[PDB]
């Protein structure tokens, strides 16, 4: 199945010690807000670690799309999924 997270919980994950970001997945039925724990990705993210910290605890879908993240990047995302955010 799936694990749901509340925004009350997501919004706390704002430090480099435990960094979550949320990206809407328009390719999946229901367009879920997928929650990613990118803590262990900070050191290797090609965009750098600072930009991940900027959006920590928030939805970054628009910024993610504006970068034109590649198919390669999107494939690499799945390993960091922890669940989905509660719906709007
Ligand atoms: C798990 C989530 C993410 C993964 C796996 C990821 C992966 C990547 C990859 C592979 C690239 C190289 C370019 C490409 O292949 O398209 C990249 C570049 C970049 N990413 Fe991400 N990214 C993630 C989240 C984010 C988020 C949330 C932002 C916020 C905007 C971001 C900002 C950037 C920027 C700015 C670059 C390009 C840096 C430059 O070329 O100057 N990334 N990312
Ligand atoms: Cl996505």
């Amino acid at each position: 199945e799936e694990q749901t997270f509340s925004w009350s919980e997501i919004s706390q994950h704002t430090s480099a010690n435990s960094l979550w970001v949320v990206v809407r997945d328009k390719t999946s039925p229901g367009s879920p807000l997928r929650v990613y724990d990118v803590t262990n990705f900070q050191k290797t993210h090609p965009g750098g670690h600072l930009i991940l910290l900027k959006y920590a605890g928030t939805e970054c879908s628009r910024a993610f799309a504006a970068v034109g993240h590649s198919k390669y990047a999107i494939k690499r995302m799945s390993q960091y999924r922890i669940g989905i955010a509660e719906a709007d």
